[PDB]
DNA sequence: TTGACTCTCTTAAGAGAGTCA
DNA sequence: TTGACTCTCTTAAGAGAGTCA
């Protein structure tokens, strides 16, 4: 298939159509009461999207090109990694948005990695609030903090210890 | 069934028959370096789980009884939240196991809350690594940690800020 | 070769319901 | 009435592949 240069050519025309993308600034929480910005460089909401890229889902796109006559087509947010191994501890790797932002294609906010490392950002205290994660998160987790949780622990006998 | 009598009585017997699961020590990391013990109540491997219990899927469960000559049915873990609101914000509540330990059926180890906090009690660092769940988590979750990032945020070109 | 649609699938935290004996 | 099986569905973080012009 594809020679690691027709690879790398393939991520700088991406590159080249996602730099064109709506830039949006987001001011975002940090952790630890702290507030910052990030740019999110972000798809259009409907056709067209740009020069290689189609819409499979609500929220779910693909890159295309055309090499000597071979259709190759990849997750849109995959481009960036597909010089990079595919797969880790047996588990295989996802794009992973830093910034929490679906239609967001900056590289900068992107990491590759499971999809439980992945899914886990979601309630990262962020890099200004405890944050442990070896590629920092860029901002706090949407879904942090203290939830609201209906129910707790209870039993109406005394048939358990916890 | 329909009346808070028969509820009641529902809650009364699933105690009972969940009381008499074996009881299994785990001992377990509460965060900042320290260890705890919870005391699981574990429904059986295979056939037969208990009055009323009947396993669905390799980890799901059932309880079933019969009240006015008709078949009620529960997801097994749902039964000590009977009388609880089946919504919050508009997401349904879920059994959400605070051992993480999916066989086990201890009520003092179940909270009732939407699937987004109860996923995202996987990776909380613990009640004495700075859970900050209202209701507090007894352990930290099991995917807690640095993450194994394949590779971070990046680009080849000139074209992005984050 | 390209755009704009169509379809189903993965994962791991969770669910509901039917077929027999 | 109770037990032991069978099936598919939900969610929100993510994927692969087909059709037509
Ligand atoms: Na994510
Ligand atoms: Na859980
Ligand atoms: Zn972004
Ligand atoms: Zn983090
Ligand atoms: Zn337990
Ligand atoms: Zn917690």
């Amino acid at each position: 298939a594809l020679t690691n240069a027709q690879i790398l050519a393939v991520i700088d025309s991406w590159e080249e159509t996602v730099g064109q993308f709506p830039v949006i600034t987001h001011h975002v929480p940090l952790g630890g009461g702290l507030q910052g910005t990030l740019h999110c460089y972000e798809i259009p909401l409907a056709a067209p999207y740009g020069v290689g890229f189609a819409k499979n889902g609500p929220t779910r796109w693909q890159y295309k090109r055309t090499i000597n006559q071979v259709v190759h087509r990849w997750g849109s947010h995959t481009v960036p990694f597909l010089l990079e191994p595919d797969n880790i501890n047996g588990k295989t790797c996802t794009a992973s948005h830093l910034c929490h932002n679906t239609r967001c294609h900056n590289p900068l906010h992107l990491c590759w990695e499971s999809l439980d490392d992945n899914k886990g950002r979601n309630w990262c205290p962020g890099p200004n609030g405890g944050c442990v994660h070896a590629v920092v998160c860029l901002r706090q987790g949407p879904l942090y903090g203290p939830g609201a949780t209906v129910a707790g622990p209870q039993q109406r006998g005394s048939h358990f210890v916890v």
